[PDB]
């Protein structure tokens, strides 16, 4: 009786709250997942660590909407971001940080393919892929 | 039984992130609206789409206290805030966007008056009202 | 039947914001307390007032592990922080701002001792604490 109530009202204080980040610019959402950003541009692994700093991980779209949502964050700041994936030991083919196989991918036409062993992958701001090092400044992206 | 323990997690959490949003001027809360703005001065439908797609709704006082509100975030930001409503057909009646006919108000002394059909509603820093163009630059700030 | 799922999305979509104003570093979250500076530098009753308008209370740490977490938003800002705590009418004995008296305790070496009555208690950047004055402009952090 009393549940039904505050289950409501406990919903409108999250809308509200998600509301004001989503109008701030500080995060988007796309389905059951929020990307975010805090602007920095840093490799790989420091960006892991930051995703999972603030409890979430580093972003890998799993769908058109999610990659578009990644690419404008992109876009926005002007900067390449690193995905959530790397290479296999069998090149031309990489899996998602916990070990899947990647099975949405947006290579841009000819990629995968570079120089190196377990490389990483970075987005262009039209969306596309590229793989290669896991050493340069990326926009750190991460999703929760 | 654990219903009530995961219940009072959940509102402290609630808690937590609004008292940081507040804390950070992120946020106005009055009773159950939630007031926000992204600092942006733009016209009215530009208003309304950026508030809509926040999930929430440009502003509209519908109470003394509201209206206070918003009139804090338009002298912060020292720019005159565009409101939730237009005039309708018979000039000097406007109505909330959805159709509803305006009951609280705080026009400017001698308002609502001037050249135009279909004007929007202006806020001055001081409070009060006046209606206009709507396609002056104003404060975007949205309810939640 | 239909709760276990909602209480399961409420809970995932807190986890999504607090992560964002993780990220953002808007906040520092130690156990069930929740942290954060507007980066204020103001003086005691000042602080007060703030964190309590954002319905919280000027922060005190009661652990080692609290301490730290204000020493490093202390370190962040290159500012000190006034606690929540103040000289009771004995000298030398301090309580939290409701009357309960100071458990925890991280005083720099000979401290606290100090010309004045009603004394504050600022962190330094290090993490230990001084007593004096309660007009200097400090970083203004509050807990959740
Ligand atoms: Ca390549
Ligand atoms: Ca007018
Ligand atoms: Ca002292």
């Amino acid at each position: 009786e009393e549940l039904q109530t505050e289950l409501y009202e406990i919903k409108h204080q999250i809308l509200q709250t998600m509301g004001v980040l989503s109008l701030q610019g500080s995060m988007l959402s796309v389905g059951d997942k929020v990307f975010s950003t805090n602007g920095q541009s840093v490799n790989f692994d420091t960006i892991k660590e930051m995703c999972t700093r603030a409890g979430g991980n580093i972003a890998v779209p799993r769908t058109p909407e999610e990659n578009e949502a990644i690419a404008s964050i992109a876009k926005k700041y002007n900067n390449y971001v690193y995905l959530g994936m790397i290479e296999d030991q069998t090149p031309g083919d990489f899996h998602y940080l916990d070990g899947a196989s990647v099975s949405y991918t947006n290579w841009y036409p000819g990629e995968p393919r570079g120089q190196g062993k377990e490389k990483c992958v970075e987005m262009y701001t039209d969306g596309t892929w590229n793989d290669r090092g896991c050493l340069q400044y990326r926009l750190a992206v991460c999703e929760f």
